[PDB]
């Protein structure tokens, strides 16, 4: 399946061999880029005077004269004919005839190309990919693999912006980058030339800026340094700050200045782009006037940043066209998918969908913010180059096939099972969801109640849930082990562990929903209990970052299945055989008692308890540890210690309850007399 596809495409059924003798015509004129793509198609085959005919080149090149009048007079665009007398490769510029290239590529199977003739060319000018995420930032090496990606896939924008690089932000933005840093961006700026990419610097200097001559000139030397290193791309963010630094006026001036006195001065500069403070619809305030006043202020030429209706939202006809009115320019979407950096303990590897397909012309660019994973997002950068250029015929499911095929040939299926079942973001302030195993779900769905109730599920929904959980772990174990693309396994790997533990814990389940015999049913259930304390060891011990730490997977429709089968099946037993079996379905060493229902979790260091979206009101709550712990503070949010329940020793509290416990021992914690917030804080491992 050719990705992107072609505006125009017809497709006569003929194939033709590739050919062993051929003439190149056009290759010292054509696009270098192009040439050396073509000629690495072409190893082991002769070229000579004699032989099928190979015309490569841009309009207005001796080599493609003949096709000038089918060549599409777009920008980016190409002509690109195959029959069983000449090759032909035309762009209408060198862009053009490199994009003709990667088409090219992707027809060659079996050394055979089919007869067909494409005219081809991009519905949005930009595309590409916006490293603006909060994070740790792409390495050197995944960057250098992202851009070969995007060349592939046409994508022609790289707008480098990791909000955690000091010297990208602030206040370090003012100060060039170490001799290191900068040999690392020139090389990324040389490979970004030879796959047609533009390499944009962005900088983020709001927070700190002040609106004078030093730290003007501070900017504009800076961007003159990334100049040297090759940059010939440049962009300003303002988006998350306050002060001074949120005023649309001098953002304006400011950036007109940078065009003027830099963009329009130097000869080869290509995109300047700024992101608004206000970067979506909701959180533009209607009181004053922001948007309007960039519009009108800024120069036309200079692009502005968008999000949607929301900080994450899909974009939508009614969306783009009110941000386009205030602007007065067509909008450079700036889409948070599948950037995770607010849910880091969810990987997003469903497919690419939500934004309309027809409005193309509505907008200046369009851009995708990914994960930290550089790997694991390119199956969502896959699918944005695919709507991006052809977002008429652009096909949700099939590109998200075609990326992870595209991705790991080798195991494609087993990835897709993996990506099927790890798409949704869980709850998040945003409020921003997605669709998670869709397949099942159905089944899943009849499943719970009739199990539930006293009727009975349907043997083909049992089924369905043990052959799921067959093949979950089946592209587990394989995907562990898979070669062909290291640094995405190094990436999913803690959630592949996780994920196969899911998948075991629910064929335990099953197998404890037929029941049989009584010693049979303690065998699972014991079972089923160390696999909850092997999944709460993998969320203790993998990806602790200091927001969304641990490893969850598959939450929308398989864990809550699971969970709730567990708890149901157990309730059967202990009214049965009048047992007293433990329904918990997340394990938790510690205990509390007293809010009633609400369970524990352990953040790193922290023991809390889950908040509620109720209204609370000399009762008290206790917490009892595992153990004894030094204790850092108890942070409550709307007290009494002891490290063994009969010695108490009181505590005094201070909007937030701070409360010191000075590395003093403990082990139980009470509060005698709404809850936003109830943390334990301990020393660290
Ligand atoms: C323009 C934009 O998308 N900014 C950040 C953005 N976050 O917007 C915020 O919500 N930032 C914020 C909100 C309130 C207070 C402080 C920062 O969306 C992405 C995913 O969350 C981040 O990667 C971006 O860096
Ligand atoms: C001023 C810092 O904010 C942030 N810090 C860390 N992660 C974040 C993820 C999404 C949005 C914001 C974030």
């Amino acid at each position: 399946s050719l990705q992107p596809p072609p505006q125009q495409l017809i497709v006569q059924n003929k194939t033709i061999d590739l050919p062993a003798v051929y003439q190149l015509n056009g290759g010292e004129e054509a696009n270098p880029h192009a040439v050396k793509v073509l000629k690495e198609l072409l190893s082991g085959k002769q070229s000579s005077k004699k032989g099928m005919l190979i015309s490569i080149g841009e309009k207005g090149d001796k080599s493609v004269r003949k096709y000038s009048r089918q060549i599409p007079d777009h920008k980016e665009g190409y002509y690109l004919s195959v029959n069983e007398k000449e090759i032909v490769l035309a762009g209408n510029d060198e862009r053009g005839t490199y994009y003709a290239l990667q088409t090219f590529a992707q027809l060659l199977k079996d050394g055979k190309l089919p007869e067909v003739e494409i005219k081809d060319y991009p519905s949005v000018r930009y595309r590409g990919v916006v490293e603006g995420f909060y994070g740790t930032p792409w390495s050197h090496q995944a960057r250098l693999s992202q851009l070969k990606f995007y060349g592939k896939n046409k994508m022609n924008t790289y707008i480098y912006g990791p909000k955690d690089d000091p010297y990208h932000s602030a206040p370090n933005w003012r100060l060039p980058y170490p001799d290191k840093e900068a040999a690392q961006l020139q090389e990324l700026v040389a490979v970004a030339n030879e796959n047609e990419v533009d390499f944009v610097w962005a900088i983020h200097p709001g927070q700190d800026i002040k609106w004078n001559k030093e730290d003007r000139d501070l900017l504009l030397a800076k961007f003159e340094k990334m100049y040297q290193l090759g940059v010939r791309s440049f962009a300003v963010f303002f988006d998350d700050i306050s002060g001074e630094g949120t005023n649309p006026q001098k953002q304006a001036e400011l950036l007109n200045y940078i065009d003027e006195k830099f963009a329009q001065v130097k000869p080869d500069i290509n995109q300047l782009v700024m992101c608004p403070t206000e970067y979506n619809k909701s959180w533009s305030n209607p009181n004053g006037n922001y948007l309007t006043t960039l519009g009108d202020k800024l120069n036309p030429s200079i692009q502005i940043m968008w999000t949607g209706d929301r900080v994450i939202s899909d974009i939508t006809r009614d969306g783009i066209s009110w941000i386009n009115e205030r602007i007065k320019r067509p909008a450079y979407i700036w889409w948070n998918f599948p950037v995770s950096d607010y849910v880091r303990d969810h990987l997003l590897l469903g497919p690419v969908y939500g934004n309309d397909t027809t409005i193309a012309k509505e907008m200046s660019g369009f851009v995708t913010n990914p994960m930290e994973h550089a790997e694991s997002s390119k199956i969502a950068i896959y699918s944005v180059a695919s709507y991006a250029w052809n977002p008429a015929k652009y096909d949700t499911w099939q590109t998200w096939k075609d990326a992870i095929r595209t991705i790991l040939p080798s195991a494609a299926e087993e990835l897709e099972c993996f990506a099927m079942h790890n798409s949704d973001l869980g709850p998040n302030g945003h409020g921003y969801r997605r669709e998670e195993s869709m397949d099942i779900q159905p089944a899943a769905e009849r499943f719970l109640k009739a199990f539930k109730e006293g009727k009975n599920y349907d043997k083909a929904d049992f089924e369905t849930l043990q052959y799921t959980f067959e093949r979950m772990k089946e592209s587990a174990d394989i995907l562990l082990m898979n070669t062909e693309n290291k640094p995405l396994i190094v990436e999913i790997t803690p959630w592949v562990h996780q994920f196969k533990l899911t998948a075991e814990m629910g064929e335990e389940v099953l197998k404890m929903v037929e029941g049989r015999n009584e010693s049979y049913f303690l065998r699972k259930y014991n079972h089923v209990k160390a696999l909850q304390q092997q999944m709460f060891y993998i969320d203790q011990t993998s990806n602790q970052n200091p927001y969304q730490p641990g490893v969850k997977t598959a939450t929308r429709v398989i864990k809550p299945l699971i969970d709730r089968t567990f708890a149901t099946v157990v309730k059967f037993f202990n009214q049965k055989f009048n047992a007293h079996l433990d329904a918990t379905t997340d394990y938790m060493p510690h205990k509390m008692i007293s809010i009633k229902n609400l369970p524990l979790q352990v953040k790193a260091n922290r023991v809390l308890i889950s908040p509620a979206n109720e209204v609370v009101k000399g009762n008290s709550v206790e917490i009892e540890l595992d153990a004894i712990y030094p204790g850092e503070n108890i942070q409550i949010n709307f007290l009494e210690i002891s490290t063994d329940g009969k010695e108490w020793k009181t505590v005094d509290l201070k909007s937030r309850l701070s409360a010191g416990l000075q590395k003093a021992p403990v082990k139980f914690v009470r509060f005698t007399n709404y809850l936003r917030q109830f943390v334990l804080t301990i020393e660290k491992k």
